[PDB]
């Protein structure tokens, strides 16, 4: 057995409709091997490559990607088939890369795996097709998050009281479903990083965006309650050895607002050191926090008129960004680095879920 699987021309609409379309994300097989339907089909672009059958390759490769863009079409809005087709369109390019033949890619390789390599046809301009759908896949896993996560963020980091409807341990527990779903899914580690400081991005730029929207919002308390907030979703964080995924950073300009909510505001020195602590926030979204900032406890005391000019004046050369509120659909740029696979293609074995009897070990 050498790790390649052969079908005939006229089941290739019915080897990517088991393999891709009706195959479902939950299946115990391919729960036991994440990446499974990527490595089969690549086991079956292995065949065609070895015939040397061009049209063979060029059909199946056709096939597949077209396959994960309908099942995408249907499902796209389900965040399991998303995040399943994420890992496995690029799992799917890592093996291309990784069995490419291209001595770059073979670093990581056994003397087995390449023995694996492609032989006949370079397929550099499917990757690159394979790499932009990886994107356009990515991003639609994004907005599914932001999708879900956005009506639970005001309510729960913000209205529901922490400190003595959706609650901040809402949050959380959606945060750990789609984190576990994309573990289930053996997805790249490196990409998990990425929607998760993404995810952040989304919970803290709705959040500052409604202390930037509404007075009853910026008291002592307020800012109190998001930075204990914070520290929860940075406890997350730090329990999923996530600290250097970089979503920490993209909470820090909600931090500054809700320091700046509990700060002195009265003195020149409380003018000083505001504007070295808020770093991260605008003049502008400075200014309108101290604007907005309304007492709620009779130890507040209202930010003067003065003082607001006095801080306009202290930041009047920094040349910030006008920026006032964040577009909380923004998207950080995504990038896949090559992640390959120590499995042993010649180990694998089809299961008879899959209703895949019409294929045959090579």
């Amino acid at each position: 057995f050498q790790g390649m699987l052969e079908y005939k021309r006229e089941d290739e609409q019915k080897l990517v409709k088991n393999l891709i379309l009706e195959l479902k994300p939950r299946g115990v097989a391919v729960n036991l091997i994440p990446g499974l339907p990527a490595y089969i089909l690549f086991m079956c672009v292995r065949h065609a490559d070895y015939l040397n059958d061009d049209q063979k390759v060029r059909s199946l490769l056709t096939s597949t990607i077209n396959s994960i863009k309908k099942v995408l079409k249907k499902r796209g809005d389900d965040f399991e088939t998303v995040s399943f087709w994420l890992s496995n369109t690029c799992r799917f390019l890592h093996c291309l890369k990784q069995y490419s033949g291209e001595e770059g890619f073979m670093k990581h390789n056994t003397s087995r795996q390449n023995e694996h390599c492609l032989t006949n046809f370079d397929l550099a301009e499917y990757r690159q097709v394979l790499s932009d759908l990886a994107i356009q896949i990515y991003q639609q896993l994004v907005r599914v998050l932001e999708n879900i996560l956005q009506p639970m963020i005001v309510s729960g980091m913000l209205e529901h009281e922490t400190i003595q409807t959706y609650t901040l341990d809402s949050i959380l527990r959606q945060l750990n479903s789609f984190h576990s779903v994309m573990c289930q899914h053996g997805m790249d580690p490196e990409l998990i990083k990425q929607v998760v400081k993404q995810m952040f991005y989304i919970v803290g730029a709705i959040t500052l965006n409604n202390l930037l929207l509404r007075k009853d919002m910026c008291s002592w308390s307020k800012g109190m309650q998001i930075r204990y907030n914070v520290s929860q979703l940075e406890e997350w964080l730090r329990d999923k050895n996530l600290m250097n995924s970089g979503a920490k950073e993209t909470l820090e300009p909600l931090i500054q607002a809700a320091q700046l909510l509990q700060v002195k505001k009265k003195t020149d020195d409380d003018a000083e050191a505001i504007c070295s602590m808020c770093n991260a926030l605008t003049t502008a979204q400075i200014v309108k926090v101290l604007n907005l900032y309304t007492p709620v406890n009779e130890f507040e005391e209202r930010v003067s008129v003065s003082f607001i000019r006095t801080i306009q004046m202290r930041l009047r050369d920094r040349k910030d960004s006008p920026q006032l509120l964040m577009d909380a659909k923004h998207i950080f740029p995504v990038t896949f680095p090559f992640n390959p696979s120590s499995l042993a293609l010649e180990t694998i074995q089809i299961p008879a879920s899959l209703g895949l009897g019409f294929i045959a070990r090579v």
